[PDB]
């Protein structure tokens, strides 16, 4: 069905380069104005290079038109609602400008530099017709969605100059202009001619000629993505920040669920394999992150550009985890039981990879800057060091789970240590936020805040296991003791939730960032109320189903990749060192 | 033996990137500010993720040494020559950097980034191994041939400081370090690492990746080196004109000769026909122009600049033909007559294809620029009409030739007058050059020099109608009428080598660009000079052999590629437009 297995080294391709282009401009190597030059040839030469070739021997006969305009009318809806919404909730002196960039931001995916290489991976090998839907889609997107856009801009750009009767003619035909500009666009065109001109193959003479720049778009574009991502983030208020959300979230939930829907309501027929499989395809287009091209569009307009790029060089770091959580999500179904055990473990072990690295460079940046005789500082120190050792326990505990009894008893016992001791470290973050607020002076001892982190998750571990059963034969780590170990997490989650949700809301009723460091405890309890709840789905109900399997997975991905969320937020940030 | 027929594809693909960075650059679409983030990204990105990737899954027990170090024994001879040379006859202010800078411009390769698609279109469907040839020998070429350079340079440092006893050790040194500090070497020397480390396997999570920063190498390179090749030739004197010369010689003749015969000295063994394949592989790697990282070195030295630069953009353009003729001429021995005469139709074909094109261009830029209306200019436009006619005519002649024998008898004609007319125009633009020249005033008609250089080429066709002989069915134009058409060809181009001879040489004893205008004269006189010889040994020896199939091959190629050495000669100027 779909080659799940090879997912992973595609999105560390993906976002390997994106981090070496990230990593380039940010150590001065390759400046603002020197980037331009790479993203000239990228976007002048190896593009259209890519678009040609791939049209010219596109097989217009054997693509399924029903699936072609289903993801189309999927598109359609989410620019549907956004825009209706933007022109109700704005405010009316920029309107207009929000109206034209808000639903193009929501809906163009970033297909021909991460879509493709990863749609390459999952379908070249089981169903090698479905990498030409990403050449048909988004240039078709760009010809019947952009044109809409660019007219509410330009009736901005009419208001400003405020006169005559703004003849409507002159402002659609500039945006319907705007629109084929794109070099996109017009390559398109000319490989839709020449693909009937020639018909279906490429001249011998030029043949390499157009692999050769072709085949150097993938790893240009991505880092370019990555330099157009330098200290761009800016800073947003309250009001930037919650619309923010709001469209990454339409760009990266509702769009896939919408493609799913209208595939299965528009594409009738075929077989059920197929229909499966078109459908799972269906929701792993809408994942894709938005095209560093939205970013372009505003600043030509000069207008929202601060929103829109910090939009997004944000869904292009959020949507990394989320085509890998959502595709295997969509395996499930179609595997067996018992090696979907083996599906849990490969998924934990391959995020605790990048989870372990991440932390690595964010505790170095922490305990180099001397950033940690901070007092918001100390507690987040402790808590990277138990993140990692997190990430560590699962690389040793998908090699030693059909080991020795002795053996898997000290990797759980330090496993689970580990996660009883992120779980209240969250907690205690929060209190030192609370005091840093109200009560000034008097601050709590650090060291009797550490010795009650270390101490109570240990308390816990030796209480499991004066009070445990032995055995536990189970390929995952959750299931060792019976439910003693599930009540123990219950209670220390619940415990360490309530505990920091009382502090967090106590904060906002009462160089110190107290700005970032809130975030960082927020999308932590977001995290302990899944994992609470699953550990409440088992002692209440014993029959694993229609979501206990995902919900064991998603606690699997908080509890191994907690360090790159943590990374995300902390450890990029410009220091001394 | 050698997949021949899958040359010229590779290189139009590796020379019009080439062509796309160098328009890019003069059309101020990326500034020189700009190129250097693209060669920084090519330079430290996608090159030593190349390196690593082919150099971990590199077979040591396969590689035949032999062939290794005879290529590395002829380069050491090329350079020891070189350097020997260049200490005896320079002056003694700066014989130190010119012999550390002129044997590496004479021995280092651009076998990446144009190597290796030569390399492997000629040789990837018939003996695969021979790929890791490219990979082995220009990084052990950069450690065993670059340091004795850099002590050179860094002893021309000392002498410019001019203090202290020089202290041997620190310049060996920096030599050393100064090599070792090349991307190349220590990727180099960690892919040897890892390919003991890992098993001679990538892993997997970090093979797509590789293969990602690993493929946008080649086209990037050639766009990066086409962008530093815009307006770097500058104007030399007629000393460093001479030393070009003899550079740019060296590294494109005496090298591939030396490894040639080097390795039938060295490699002995093997079978007759992998000898022979090997000996083609040798003489196809000496081929290869020089790299830009000479005139990247010579820059950072800040010694001999202009000349190695120009050295080097020269280098690069001279050798695109030479590869071709080089290696369609090593296939010859090895083909029946019969199919070698459509090798030599094919390659006329392909040579008359590029004619064509830059002869369009220059038309195109000396008819918009208006300059036909000068003195000179107005016989060299008739001239490139002419040879826009030559290679228009091998094009229909290459389709035409087993039609009617009224067509062909026409194309005959047609192409027959138009190289005649190319013939004798030469012997016209030497003749108002001299006129030019001496004796000021009184110039000649231009109406009655376009009438001599007209008709005297059709009365010689029509005399060669009129007393020629029928029939004539040969795959081959020279051979339609027999000995009288020979004959013809003969007597023109001995009429025009003599007047022509005879005006250039009372030049040099007696915006009006005669400074170029000369070399344009000049390099058909040699071409002329090899038509005359074809012609005479076909009437004194009716007996092809030993080297008439090469002199005939080389008629084919000054016929319809003459137009290239125009365009290279004038097209690439700057005027208005
Ligand atoms: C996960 C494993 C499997 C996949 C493989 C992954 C491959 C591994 C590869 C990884 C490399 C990643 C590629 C991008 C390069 C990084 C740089 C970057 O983005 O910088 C940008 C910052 O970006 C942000 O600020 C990001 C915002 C999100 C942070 C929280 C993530 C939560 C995800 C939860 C989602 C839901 C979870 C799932 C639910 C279903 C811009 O940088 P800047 O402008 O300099 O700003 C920083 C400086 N400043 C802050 C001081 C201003
Ligand atoms: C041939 C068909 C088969 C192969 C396929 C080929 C693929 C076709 C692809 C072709 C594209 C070529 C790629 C290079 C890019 C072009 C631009 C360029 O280099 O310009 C450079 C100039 O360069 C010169 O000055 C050229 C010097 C040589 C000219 C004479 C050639 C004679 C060859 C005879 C050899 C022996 C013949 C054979 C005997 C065995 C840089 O320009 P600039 O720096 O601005 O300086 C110029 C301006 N200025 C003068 C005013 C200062
Ligand atoms: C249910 C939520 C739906 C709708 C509720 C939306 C409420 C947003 C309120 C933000 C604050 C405000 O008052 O407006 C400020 C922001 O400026 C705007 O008003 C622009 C926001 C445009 C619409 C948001 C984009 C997402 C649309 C929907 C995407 C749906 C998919 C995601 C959710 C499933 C005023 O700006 P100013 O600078 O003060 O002037
Ligand atoms: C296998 C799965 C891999 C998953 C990877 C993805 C997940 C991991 C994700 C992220 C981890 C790394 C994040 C780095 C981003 C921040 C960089 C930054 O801010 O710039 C810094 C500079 O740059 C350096 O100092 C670079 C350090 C060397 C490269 C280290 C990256 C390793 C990536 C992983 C390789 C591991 C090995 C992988 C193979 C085993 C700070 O500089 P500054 O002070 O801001 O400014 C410079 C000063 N100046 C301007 C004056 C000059
Ligand atoms: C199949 C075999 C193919 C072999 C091809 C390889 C051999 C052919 C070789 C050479 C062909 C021509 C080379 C031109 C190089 C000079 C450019 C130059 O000087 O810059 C020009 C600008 O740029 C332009 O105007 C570019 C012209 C369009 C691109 C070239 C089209 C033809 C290329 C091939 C199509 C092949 C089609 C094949 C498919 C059928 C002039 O600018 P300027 O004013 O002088 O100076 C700049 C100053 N300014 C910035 C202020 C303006
Ligand atoms: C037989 C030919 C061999 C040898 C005869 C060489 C004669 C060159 C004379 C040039 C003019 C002169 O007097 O020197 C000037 C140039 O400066 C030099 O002298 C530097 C030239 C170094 C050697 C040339 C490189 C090729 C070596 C050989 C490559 C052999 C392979 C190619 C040929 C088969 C003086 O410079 P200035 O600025 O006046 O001070
Ligand atoms: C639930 C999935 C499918 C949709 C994606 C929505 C979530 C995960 C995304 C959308 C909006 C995102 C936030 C938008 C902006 C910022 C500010 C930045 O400085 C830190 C990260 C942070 C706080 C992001 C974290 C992740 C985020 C909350
Ligand atoms: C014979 C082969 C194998 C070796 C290559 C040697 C010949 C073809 C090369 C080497 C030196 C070259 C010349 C060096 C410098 C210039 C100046 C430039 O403005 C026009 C071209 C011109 C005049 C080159 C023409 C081609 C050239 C004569
Ligand atoms: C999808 O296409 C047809 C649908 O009838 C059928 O062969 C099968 O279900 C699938 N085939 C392939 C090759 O995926
Ligand atoms: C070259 O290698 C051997 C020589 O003994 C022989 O198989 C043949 O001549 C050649 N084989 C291949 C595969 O090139």
């Amino acid at each position: 069905s779909m080659s799940i297995t090879r997912l992973f080294p595609a999105l560390l391709e993906c976002f390997g380069i994106v981090l070496c282009g990230y990593i380039a401009g940010r150590a001065n190597v390759i400046t603002s104005t020197q980037a331009k030059g790479l993203g000239n040839f990228v976007s002048r030469f190896a593009l259209p290079a890519l678009l040609f070739k791939n049209m010219v021997v596109l097989n217009f006969s054997n693509v399924d038109w029903s699936f072609l305009y289903s993801i189309l009318i999927a598109k359609a809806s989410v620019f549907f609602i956004v825009c209706v919404l933007t022109l109700l909730v704005a405010s009316p002196d920029s309107r207009f400008s929000k109206a034209g960039l808000f639903p193009i931001f929501a809906t163009q995916s970033n297909d021909f530099a991460l879509g493709y290489p990863i749609v390459e991976a999952l379908y070249q090998t089981t169903y090698p017709e479905y990498l030409q839907y990403i050449y048909l889609v988004a240039p078709i997107s760009l010809m019947m969605l952009n044109p809409i856009g660019f007219i509410f801009c330009e009736i901005q750009k009419w208001k400003d100059t405020q006169n005559a009767s703004q003849n409507k003619i002159k402002i659609v035909g500039l945006g319907l202009l705007r629109v084929l500009q794109n070099p996109i666009v017009f390559m398109v065109f000319i490989g839709i001619a020449f693909n009937f001109i020639l018909d279906r193959k490429v001249p011998v003479y030029v043949e390499n000629f157009l692999d050769g720049l072709g085949n150097s778009f993938s790893g240009s574009a991505l880092f370019y993505l990555g330099l157009t991502m330098v200290g761009k983030i800016k800073r947003l208020k309250k009001s930037a920040f919650v619309v923010l959300i709001l469209l990454i979230t339409a760009k990266l939930l509702v769009l896939p669920l919408l493609c799913r829907e209208m595939v299965e309501l528009l594409d009738k027929g075929d077989s059920v394999v197929n229909h499966t499989s078109l459908s799972n395809y269906a929701f792993l287009y809408g994942v894709f992150p938005v095209a560093p091209g939205v970013a372009i569009f505003a600043t030509q307009f000069n207008m929202e550009v601060e929103i829109i790029t910090s939009g997004m060089v944000i869904s292009t770091f959020v949507s990394a985890p989320i085509m890998y959580v959502s595709a295997w999500l969509l395996t499930f179904p179609t595997m067996d039981p018992k090696p979907l055990a083996y599906a849990i473990q490969n998924v934990s072990f391959d995020i605790s990879i990048v989870s372990l690295i991440s932390l690595i460079w964010s505790l170095a940046i922490l305990l180099l800057s001397k950033k940690y005789k901070q007092l918001p500082h100390m507690l987040t120190t402790n808590l990277l060091i138990a993140q990692s050792i997190v990430c560590a326990g699962m690389m040793i505990w998908n090699f030693v789970k059909e080991k020795n009894f002795v053996g898997q008893i000290l990797v759980f016992v330090l496993l689970y240590s580990s996660l009883y001791s992120t779980y209240l470290w969250t907690g205690l973050l929060a209190i030192s936020l609370f005091l840093l607020k109200k009560r000034e002076r008097v601050q709590i001892p650090v060291g009797i805040i550490i010795i009650s982190g270390w101490g109570i998750p240990a308390l816990l571990v030796g209480v499991l296991l004066i009070t445990g059963k032995h055995n536990g034969d189970s390929i995952d780590s959750a299931f060792f003791y019976g439910k003693e170990q599930m009540i123990t997490t219950a209670v220390t989650l619940f415990c360490s939730i309530l505990i920091a949700g009382i502090s967090l809301m106590c904060m906002n009723q009462t160089d110190l960032q107290l700005t970032r460091h809130v975030l960082l405890c927020l999308l932590l309890i977001i995290g302990l109320f899944a994992n609470l709840s699953s550990c409440l789905w088992w002692l209440f109900n014993q029959e694993p189903g229609r979501l206990y399997v995902e919900l064991q997975f998603f606690c699997a991905v908080f509890n191994f990749g907690q360090g790159f969320i943590s990374f995300g937020i902390f450890g990029l940030d410009k220091h001394l060192i």
